[PDB]
């Protein structure tokens, strides 16, 4: 049917940035999703609503290892999503309630 990132709640695909900020509203501490950007797979945006607006970190890459604040690295996306649930570590909020999708 899919791979596991396909499936996941928060994974909305290949969505724009306007249109992310179409979904995350109105705004919700936690609220967050995650879209890829068209240029390039799998150029991933965290879109997360934080203090009344939608705050984009874009996922970079270094080796192969995924990141959003160049301290705290990843195996791959899913796992980046799992430890920011939990904690915030340096994001406005922890990702607590995902965008159905």
């Amino acid at each position: 049917a899919g791979t596991k990132l396909s499936l996941m709640p928060w994974f909305h695909g290949k969505i724009t940035r306007e249109q992310a900020e179409r979904l995350l509203y109105p705004p919700e501490t936690g609220l967050f999703l995650v879209r890829e950007s068209t240029n390039y797979p799998g150029d991933y945006t965290l879109c997360v609503s934080c203090d009344g607006k939608v705050e984009h970190y874009r996922i970079m890459y270094h080796a192969s290892k995924l990141s959003i604040d160049e301290e705290v690295y990843f195996e791959n996306l899913m796992q980046l999503v799992e430890h920011y649930t939990s904690d915030a570590d340096g994001l406005c909020t922890r990702l607590i309630k995902p965008k159905v999708m």
